[PDB]
């Protein structure tokens, strides 16, 4: 019943906005940006990203459903002349839920700082060269030299993670995908190369060297930590859940944004 | 109780085969190279690769065990100095039992051929170009022209997966990775370039569009089908079981096969 | 003056090769396939190589062109209704040439065949594993383990080179470029995995390891070659030309191939 | 007969830098680092670097010289135990010099600024999304959207070149390669991929799509630049002078670096 609107801002995506607001009027919803139910987002997938954000602490309680009103997003993924046949069965509801799986990413001090990613969270040098103990399980697996790490969710592998080499894996695989940023390859210095994905229960640690500032994206938002002692990968137990009201497959997804629409 | 034991056929690998069977002497184990319970296989990945397929029609009734009489075996993963520990500790029995995914590849012509794989089944142009339709679950994914593809199980993934581009996985994930062999990409020709991570339960099938002749390899094995309508590609329900009488996880047998040992 | 054509030998092509000749009629140009100055190609790129091979023969006396009546072709880079235009300023002649640099493949037995190539020459396995030494100015550079190796010429790059991961260069560069194909990369195994590039006089030699039969492909010439003693590359000496009436820079052609056009 | 010595500044550098001074003290040689025409720089690649802009208004009458203390570089390639022969061949004089081109990168805001690069010049974005519009002399080649590009002489392309997938170059060919960080490609966004090889005299420009601040590498100097119309690479007309006293030819150092020594 209750709801909310999240709008990219512009002329399009506002109008779009303030007419499913009045389609809604129509219906047993409430507009309710505190404890939503269901979350819309309009505008492309960053604006979707926002919106998971912004309502990260509520992940159990609330079904996402992302409108594009440029091109097809990954997780925007229907059309806004669809908007009116979305009120209504949204309305109603009795509609399918179809959760994916998060990244949780846990930055450990000298305290704790966690996060939760949806498309995938990477760790670079606050300037320095990027030198990093690479552990498995606490197996110590590589030491990792050169521009940085990826680490991607499913869903996030057609986003970073497919423009560094990563493999695109279905969604309902509970894993995620660790990806090199231009590793060192010689003599002195040797890393895997080939994407790695880990399943649930997996944890990669990244352990400073020498320098023990980074940069730690968490899908779209940068964050210098310092006194940074480790970095902790590992597939989250929260899920997202999207409302789904048709049959919109992944791999039909991926050919739709890839090969040709 | 009942075992066998395969050997490379070098010197090295007979006569440990010998003093294994031997050892075995000394318990209530009974040589059965008809219906073992367990296979030892002495030599390198191709001789457990062989091993496999010796005995894929009795899966679940046989525990696999590989040594490694050269370097090490992604499969042979134990040392012939450790064969005494070996033969003692599996005449007692009281192991556990480790389980990798495999994939099944259907070949329809104008009749049916099945093969299962451990590592992976590829496809190639028996001469002329190879142009195949790639299907996901009945959805036209591309149209793949190039030379050829390559489909792997978890365990395949570090063989020629990885020589690919394929990224490595854990061999608990239940899925089979699909990688492309230099695919053509212009104007006129587009693929996904990216590796692709199929589930359980998804059918990856290739159709002929012009040639209908593929060489298709299972393993080591090459085999020209003519007059082929359809490769379909899933992963089995069949499992490979190995016994295993101590900690060697994936991570680090990939840390010694490939960083450093 | 003298002059011949080449045709993919479909409607389409016959038919303009027919009004070219009935147009070259009203000129001082005399139809000679046996010792042209002009070679026209009607088709597409293979057309356009089987034209070149064969006239190899002749490669300082002639000046090639290329029509496309499919999609744009690297080599056949001007269009079927440019085709009035193009006899006419053949017939006037007084037009500029365009050399590009060409590969000169060397095999030897136990005698010696030479080929030369305009995009490239592989080698491969006759079934079994591909293993060969390779060796730089006499220099053992890597015990290469795979499916094959592939030497482009500098307009080669844009073809078989490109889907192996070569760079492209620009064909003023008197050079030759090695790319693998799936190479084998462990503990045991090393090769360099990035593209070379050679300058003028270098020699890049192929030494057998074990089995000395290879398929060995120039340009899309595949020929099995028995009791190989050594295959030997270096930038060819010949060079083809290229009659050119106005300017189409190759970074044009490859923005119109690959990008957009 | 002027020379002078750079040092790495720790122990092992600096007391090899005294006892060839000292040693040099010994022949018709003046410690000059004003106006040197021998520069020895010992330490690493990157003490070799700083040695090279130290001195890049005087390129053409300097002869350099690297001695690795470290394991071996692809510039410091004399041992330091050859040191004392070393002084001798060089007090002597009568050595060969050996050429390799460079970079020239040019940046023009809203005044211009040109620097000189041995290993590469990197462009990447000063915090939002790198966009820039990449033509080639003076033709649109595509837009480029990712972290940034790479633009390589022929010794750089062992170095950060290589890690992106850039093809390996000899020396003598006068060029440079541009590779591609991590571009983003789909319906709506569509780069080459492949690294491009440009020759003497070609200009790539890089010209800025919405935000004008990069952050420019030269070597391993990075430097903000604000309001940037354009930044332009071609291969300089200056060449760096190595004095070279015996064989080491460049295929050899690429084996003993990567492959095995
Ligand atoms: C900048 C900016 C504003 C947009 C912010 N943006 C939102 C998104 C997304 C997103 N999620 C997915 C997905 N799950 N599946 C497939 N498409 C997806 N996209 C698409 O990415 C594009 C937007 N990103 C960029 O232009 N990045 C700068 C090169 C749009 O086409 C989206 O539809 C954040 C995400 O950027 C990704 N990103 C960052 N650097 C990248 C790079 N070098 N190459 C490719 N992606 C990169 C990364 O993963 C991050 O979370
Ligand atoms: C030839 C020959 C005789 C050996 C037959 N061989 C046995 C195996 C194996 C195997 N399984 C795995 C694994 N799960 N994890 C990691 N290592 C593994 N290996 C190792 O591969 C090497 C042997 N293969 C080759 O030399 N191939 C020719 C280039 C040895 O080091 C093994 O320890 C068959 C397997 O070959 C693989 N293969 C084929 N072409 C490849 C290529 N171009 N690059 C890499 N691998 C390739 C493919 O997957 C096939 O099933
Ligand atoms: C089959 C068949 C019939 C065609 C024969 N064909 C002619 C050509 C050409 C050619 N030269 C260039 C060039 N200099 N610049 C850019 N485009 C170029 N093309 C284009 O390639 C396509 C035709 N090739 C294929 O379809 N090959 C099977 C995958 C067409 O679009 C041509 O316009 C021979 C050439 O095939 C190349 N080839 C072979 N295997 C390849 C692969 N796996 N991926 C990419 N190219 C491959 C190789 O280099 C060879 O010489
Ligand atoms: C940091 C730091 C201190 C060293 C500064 N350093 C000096 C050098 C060099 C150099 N020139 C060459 C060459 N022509 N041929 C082959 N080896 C070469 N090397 C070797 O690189 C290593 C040092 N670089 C790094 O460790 N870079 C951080 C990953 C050492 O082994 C050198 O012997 C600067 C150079 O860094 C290169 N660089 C930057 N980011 C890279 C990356 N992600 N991957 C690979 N190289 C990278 C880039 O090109 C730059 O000019």
């Amino acid at each position: 019943m209750k709801y909310m609107i999240t709008s990219k801002g512009d002329e399009k995506s506002d109008l779009l906005r303030l007419n499913m607001i009045a389609g809604f009027g129509e219906y047993d919803m409430e507009y309710d940006d505190v404890e939503p139910e269901i979350v819309i987002s309009i505008g492309g997938d960053g604006t979707f990203l926002s919106a998971f954000h912004q309502y990260e602490e509520r992940l159990d309680e609330i079904a996402f459903i992302g409108i594009h009103t440029g091109h097809l997003g990954f997780y925007a993924d229907w059309r806004p002349a669809e908007a009116d046949k979305l009120v209504k069965l949204l309305a109603k509801g009795e509609y399918q839920k179809v959760s994916y799986p998060l990244l949780k990413t846990t930055v450990k001090y000298g305290k704790e700082a966690t996060y939760l990613a949806l498309n995938e969270s990477t760790v670079k040098s606050s300037g320095g060269p990027f030198v990093v103990d690479v552990v498995i399980n606490d197996i110590h697996f590589e030491r990792f030299r050169g521009d940085g790490l990826c680490m991607s969710t499913p869903s996030g592998t057609t986003a970073y993670n497919k423009s560094l080499g990563g493999a695109l894996m279905h969604p309902s695989i509970e894993a995620m995908q660790l990806t090199e940023m231009a590793s060192i390859n010689n003599r002195v210095y040797r890393t895997i190369g080939s994407p790695l994905v880990f399943p649930k229960h997996h944890v990669v640690s990244l352990q400073p060297v020498n320098d023990k500032d980074f940069q730690i994206s968490v899908d779209h938002l940068s964050i210098l930590h310092r006194d940074v002692q480790e970095i902790r990968y590992e597939v989250s137990a929260k899920k997202i859940h999207f409302a789904r009201f048709r049959s919109f497959p992944f791999w039909r997804r991926v050919h739709d944004s890839f090969i040709e629409d």
